[PDB]
C-alpha cells in the first residue's frame, strides 16, 4: 500500500564515520539560523578545516561515529510499527529522518516525502525542549525548502515543534534513573545527588528570549515528581565552547564542587535529548565521569542510560503523532509566539508557514 | 489554650512607612549572606543613606509604604483557623512573622515563639520557589540566633523550605489569570502573551547552582498546563539593577520587544510572589504598564491580580502545614544538597541544623 502519513524526525545529526566530520561542520557554520559571522561564505569553510582533526579525535574516542542514525532509525521503525496498528485511518505512515547538518538532509527527506505522494506530513521535531537554534533552525529550513524551489507543497504539513513533559518521554527517564540507581551500592544509593544536564546556550541566545532552559527545567520537575523526590538534584548545563558567557553552572565545574564539599556520589542524567552522541559518550562518559571525577576523588559516578531503544520511548512518539493526528494541531501554541527579542526575520515566516496550513 | 505549634512566616518584608526605608536597606546591605561589601560595617550604612530618598520616592508613588505585612497577617489568620479544624492534634496553631529586614525582625519571632513555649515550630518560607538569597538567608538567620545566643532550641524545629508545584498554588495563579483574561476586550483575548515575571538574579548567582530559576520554571509550565496552554507565554525576569550581568531577558526589554513585533496585548504574571510588594505595584504597574508599554504604543496590557486575600491561597498554606506535619518531615529531600558552588560555610550549618532535629 501506498504510504498515506509521513513523519519527519528532525535532529541535528552527527557524522557517521571520521570521513563525514568536515561537511558536518561545514553546513553548520554556514546556518544563518544557528549563527552569523562576518564574511560567513568564506570563514564557514576555514572553521570547518580548522575544527576538523580535534573533532574526528572526540570520534575516535567514542568507537568512530556517532550513533544517532541507528537510534533515530529504530525509534522511527518502532513508531510506524505502533501508528498503523493504533491509527489506521492514517496508515500506512512511514517515517523520514531529516538531520540539520549530514545526510540525510532535511530537504533530501522533504523531496522523498513529496515524490511518496503523501496525504499528510508532521515535522516531528526529536528536541523535547525548544530551542530556537535546534527546533528552529529545522522547522526553519523546511519553510525555506519550499520558499526556495518555488513551489507550494503537495502535502498537508504540520509539527510536533516541542514535548518537555509528555507523560511516557518523563516515564523512560524516571525508569532509566532508577535503574542507573540500582548499580550504585546499595549504601551509597540514598546518597546519590542527580545532575540533570543539559547542552549549554551563550546568554546571548538565552537573552532574547530562547524558551529551552524553562521546557528543560519543566522536564526536570516531571522527572523528579515521578520519583518522589527520592534523591536531591541540580538541571547543570554541558558543552560550553569559546570565551563568552554561557548558562551555568557548567556540568564540569558543578561535578568537581560537588566533591569537593564532600559529595562524591554522582548520577549524570542526560535531559535534553533521546539518544547517544558525542555530548554523553566522549564528554560525559570520558571527560567527565573518567578523567575529571577520578581527579576529584570521586566514590561512584553513573550515567543513566540514553533512552536509545527503550520500547516505551518508540510507544512514547506513536502516542506524541497519534494525539496530534487526534486534535488536528498544526503547531504547539507555543509556536505562534516568537522570542520577544528575535531578530530574525525567518522564525515569523516559518511560524506562519505552520499556523496557515490547510487542514 | 497556650499555643501548641508556632508556624514562622518567612518573607523579606518591606517598609511599612516611608520613615522604614533607612533600616530596611541598612539591614539588608548587612547581611553577609546576601552580599559582600568592602568595608562593609560603613559602606552597608552611606549605601542605605544613598538610596534611601529614592526608594522612598518609590514607596511614595504606590502610596506610601508596602502592604507585605497586611497580607502576610491576613494569609496567616486563615492559615491557622483551617489549621486547628485540619489538625487538631497540634492545636492551638499560631503563626509568627519573621520578616528578613524589617521588624517584626526573623529574631524577634523567634524569641516570641521560645516565650510562649511552643512544642513544635514550623520555619515556613514564604517564597514558593527557592533562591538562597532569600529562603536561604531567612533559614541562616535561624541557625545564626541559636548560635549567635549560645543556647540550644526549647521547640522542636523544621521547615518547608519550598513549594513551587503545589497544586493550590498552581490553582490560584490559573484562576488570577483567567480572571484577568476575562478583563481583556473579547477580540484581543486569544492574541494575549503572558509574560510569567519573576526576580531576576546575578549571574554569578545563577552560575554557583542556585535552585531559583528552575523552580520558577516548574511553576510556570504547572500553571500553563492547568491552563490547557490558553495562551502562549514566556517566563521573563524583572529587578536587575547595577552594570554586571543579570539572568534575562528582562522583563522590560520584553515588552518593548513584544510590541515592536506586533504583539501588542500583554498579560503580566508576578509569578514568584504571592502578595503585593513594590515590584508588582510600582515596577510592573507604574513603569513598565503605564509608562513603557503607552511609549511602545501597546493596545492592552495588564497584571493578574496577586493572590493576596482569595481564601483559596490560606487553603494552600494550611494543606502545605498539614501536609509536612503528617509526613514528619524536616525539609524537603532538596535542603539536604547546597549548590554545587557554594561559598558559604554558613549553609551547611544551617542544612544540618534542620536535618538534625529531634523528632
Ligand atoms: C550553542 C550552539 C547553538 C546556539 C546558537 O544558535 O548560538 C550549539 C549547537 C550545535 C553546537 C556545535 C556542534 O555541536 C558541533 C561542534 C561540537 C564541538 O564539540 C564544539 C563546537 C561545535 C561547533 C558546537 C558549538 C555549539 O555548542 C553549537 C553551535
Ligand atoms: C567576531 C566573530 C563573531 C561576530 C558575529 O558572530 O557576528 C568571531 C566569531 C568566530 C571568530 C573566528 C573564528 O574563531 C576562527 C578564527 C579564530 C582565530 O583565533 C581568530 C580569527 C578567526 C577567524 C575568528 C575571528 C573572529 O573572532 C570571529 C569571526
Ligand atoms: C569554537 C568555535 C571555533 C573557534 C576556533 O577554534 O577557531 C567558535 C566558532 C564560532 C563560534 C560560535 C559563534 O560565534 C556563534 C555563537 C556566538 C555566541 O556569542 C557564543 C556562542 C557561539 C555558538 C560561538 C561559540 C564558539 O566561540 C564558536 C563555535
Ligand atoms: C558530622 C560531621 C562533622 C560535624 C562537626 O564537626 O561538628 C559533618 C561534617 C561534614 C558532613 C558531611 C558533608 O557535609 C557531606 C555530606 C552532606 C549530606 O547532606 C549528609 C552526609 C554528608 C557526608 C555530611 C555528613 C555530616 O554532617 C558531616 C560528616
Ligand atoms: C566593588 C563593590 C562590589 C564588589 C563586592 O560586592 O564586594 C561595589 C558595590 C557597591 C559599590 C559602591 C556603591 O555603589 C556606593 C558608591 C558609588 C560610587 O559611584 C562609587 C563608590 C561607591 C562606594 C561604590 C564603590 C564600589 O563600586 C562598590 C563598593
Ligand atoms: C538579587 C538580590 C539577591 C541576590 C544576591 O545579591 O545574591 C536582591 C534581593 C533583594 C534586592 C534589593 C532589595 O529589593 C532592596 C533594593 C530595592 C531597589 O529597588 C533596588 C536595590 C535593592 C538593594 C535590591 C537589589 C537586589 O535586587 C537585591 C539585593
Ligand atoms: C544599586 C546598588 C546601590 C548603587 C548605588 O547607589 O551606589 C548596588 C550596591 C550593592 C550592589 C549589589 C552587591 O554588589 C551584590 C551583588 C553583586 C553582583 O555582582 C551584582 C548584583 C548585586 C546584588 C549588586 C547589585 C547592585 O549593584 C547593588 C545593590
Ligand atoms: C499577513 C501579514 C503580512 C502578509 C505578508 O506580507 O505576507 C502578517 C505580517 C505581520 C503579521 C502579524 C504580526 O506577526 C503580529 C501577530 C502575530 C500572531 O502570531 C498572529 C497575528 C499577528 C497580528 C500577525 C498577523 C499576520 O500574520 C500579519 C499581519
Ligand atoms: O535554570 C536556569 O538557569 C534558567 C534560565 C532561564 C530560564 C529557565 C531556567 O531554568
Ligand atoms: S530566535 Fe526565537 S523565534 Fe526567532
Ligand atoms: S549558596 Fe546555595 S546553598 Fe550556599
Amino acid at each position: 500500500r501506498k504510504p498515506k502519513t509521513g513523519i519527519l524526525m528532525l535532529n541535528m545529526g552527527g557524522p557517521e564515520t571520521l570521513g563525514d566530520v568536515h561537511d558536518f561542520l561545514l553546513r553548520l557554520f554556514l546556518d544563518r539560523d544557528l549563527m552569523t559571522l562576518p564574511i560567513q561564505n568564506k570563514l564557514a569553510p576555514f572553521i570547518a578545516k580548522r575544527l576538523t582533526p580535534k573533532i574526528q579525535e572526540q570520534y575516535r574516542r567514542i568507537g568512530g561515529g556517532s550513533p544517532i542514525k541507528i537510534w533515530t532509525s529504530k525509534q522511527g521503525e518502532g513508531m510506524v510499527k505502533l501508528l498503523d496498528e493504533l491509527s489506521p485511518n492514517t496508515a500506512p505512515h512511514k517515517y523520514y529522518i531529516g538531520f540539520r547538518y549530514v545526510h540525510p538532509l532535511t530537504e533530501e527527506a522533504i523531496e522523498e516525502m513529496e515524490r511518496d505522494g503523501l496525504e499528510r506530513a508532521i515535522a516531528f521535531t526529536q528536541y523535547p525542549q525548544y530551542s530556537c537554534s535546534t527546533t528552529g533552525s529545522s522547522l526553519n529550513a523546511i519553510y525555506r525548502y519550499y520558499n526556495q524551489v518555488g513551489r507550494k507543497p503537495t502535502m498537508k504539513w504540520s509539527t510536533i515543534d516541542r514535548w518537555p513533559t509528555h507523560h511516557l518521554l518523563i516515564q523512560c527517564f524516571a525508569d532509566h534513573i532508577l535503574k542507573e540507581l540500582d548499580h550504585f551500592p546499595l549504601e551509597k544509593r540514598s546518597e546519590v545527588v542527580i545532575l540533570f544536564s543539559a547542552h549549554s546556550l551563550p546568554m546571548s541566545v538565552v537573552n532574547r528570549g530562547d524558551p529551552y532552559p524553562q521546557e528543560v527545567s519543566a522536564t526536570v520537575q516531571k522527572v523528579m515528581e515521578r520519583l518522589e523526590y527520592c534523591n536531591p538534584y541540580r538541571l547543570v548545563w554541558q558543552s560550553k565552547v569559546g570565551p563568552m558567557p554561557w548558562l551555568g553552572p557548567q556540568t564540569d565545574e558543578s561535578i568537581k564542587g560537588l566533591c569537593e564539599r564532600g559529595r562524591k556520589n554522582i548520577l549524570l542524567v542526560p535531559i535534553a535529548f533521546t539518544s547517544d552522541h558525542i555530548e554523553t559518550l566522549y564528554e560525559l562518559d570520558i571527560e567527565y565521569s573518567q578523567v575529571l571525577a577520578k581527579e576529584c576523588g570521586v566514590e561512584n559516578i553513573r550515567r543513566a542510560e540514553s533512552l536509545n531503544g527503550n520500547p516505551l520511548f518508540s510507544k512514547a512518539l506513536a502516542d506524541l503523532v497519534h494525539s496530534h493526528i487526534q486534535s488536528n494541531e498544526l503547531c504547539s501554541k507555543q509556536l505562534t509566539l516568537s522570542c520577544p527579542l528575535c531578530v530574525n526575520p525567518v522564525c515569523r515566516e516559518t511560524k506562519s508557514f505552520f499556523t496557515s496550513q490547510q487542514l
